[PDB]
């Protein structure tokens, strides 16, 4: 309707994956749209304002033996 605005850190910051991408639970991915392709989420933060996200990786590349 009106237009709300809302976007994340990482894209006008410098992020750094401090905790790698996890599974999401029936509420996690039920909350999170990051839980979509990947199914895990991971806690990237923001050099500028400290700011933890919640983003999507990997999951069989980040541990697969």
């Amino acid at each position: 309707g009106s237009g709300m605005k809302e976007f994340p850190c990482w894209l006008v910051e410098e992020f750094v994956v401090a905790e790698e991408c996890s599974p999401c639970s029936n509420f996690r991915a039920k909350t999170t749209p990051e839980c979509g392709p990947t199914g895990y989420v991971e806690k990237i933060t923001c050099s500028s304002s400290k700011r933890n996200e919640f983003k999507s990786c990997r999951s069989a590349l980040m541990e697969q033996r």
